[PDB]
């Protein structure tokens, strides 16, 4: 198991423009296009991202290329973020993957806001951090995914993703 496989399970793969859990235009493997309510604005972002006139549909290869970029960017956002970097550096491989997942989903800013959970992760107080992470909009809106990520923080294993 790895970050790519993990996120592929969490996000799925769709080759046509679609709406995410928040109603935002997205495509591929959870690649957010825009928060604007207009499909045309979404089509425009897509063409700009892919480099061609897409008509809202992409190939698998195209989807995978956006995915590669997005993971890379998440990692880089973590390393450049003063609050996130130290956490990330303190964690083991599985848990680092969990932090990347949250950043991929909610952005560097959103995660950097989980101040208390971050402090707990850094201190390696696993059960306590899992309980704190659950007291969030994130958990209440996407509970199954959140439970999977949280299990990773709690146990340090990929158990929640094995079967899927
Ligand atoms: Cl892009
Ligand atoms: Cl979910």
């Amino acid at each position: 198991m790895n970050i790519f496989e993990m996120l592929r399970i969490d996000e799925g793969l769709r080759l046509k423009i679609y709406k995410d859990t928040e109603g935002y235009y997205t495509i591929g493997i959870g690649h957010l296009l825009t928060k604007s309510p207009s499909l045309n604005a979404a089509k425009s972002e897509l063409d700009k991202a892919i480099g061609r006139n897409t008509n809202g549909v992409i190939t698998k290869d195209e989807a995978e290329k956006l995915f590669n970029q997005d993971v890379d960017a998440a990692v880089r956002g973590i390393l450049r973020n003063a609050k996130l970097k130290p956490v990330y550096d303190s964690l083991d491989a599985v848990r680092r993957a969990a932090l990347i997942n949250m950043v991929f989903q909610m952005g560097e800013t959103g995660v950097a806001g989980f101040t208390n959970s971050l402090r707990m992760l850094q201190q390696k107080r696993w059960d306590e951090a899992a309980v704190n992470l659950a007291k969030s909009r994130w958990y209440n809106q996407t509970p199954n995914r959140a439970k999977r990520v949280i299990t990773c923080f709690r146990t340090g294993t990929w158990d929640a993703y094995k079967n899927l």
